[PDB]
């Protein structure tokens, strides 16, 4: 919701997405 | 849940899939 320029006290990190790792697992392994 | 023939007042639209375009993203990745 929104962006980083409105909230007070936001910090920097990375949010893990389960779709991409799962994707690589399917095609290469075959 | 269910289908369109039981509810009263249902309208027609399209429901966006976050996975449908992302499966095409998988196609690209391949
Ligand atoms: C969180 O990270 C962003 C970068 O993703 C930081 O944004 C930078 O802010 C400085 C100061 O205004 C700019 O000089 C940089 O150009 C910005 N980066 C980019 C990529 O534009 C942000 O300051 C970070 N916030 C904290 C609290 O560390
Ligand atoms: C919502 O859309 C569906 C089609 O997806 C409509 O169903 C049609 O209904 C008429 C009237 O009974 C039929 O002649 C058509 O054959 C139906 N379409 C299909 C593809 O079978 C439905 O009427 C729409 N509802 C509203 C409220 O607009
Ligand atoms: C929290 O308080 C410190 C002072 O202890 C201040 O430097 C900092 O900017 C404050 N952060 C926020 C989000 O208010
Ligand atoms: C809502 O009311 C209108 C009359 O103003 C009627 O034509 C319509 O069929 C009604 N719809 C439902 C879902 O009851």
């Amino acid at each position: 919701s929104g962006n980083c320029d409105v909230v007070i006290g936001i910090v920097n990190n990375t949010v893990y997405d389960p779709l991409q790792p799962e994707l690589d697992s399917f095609k290469e392994e075959l």
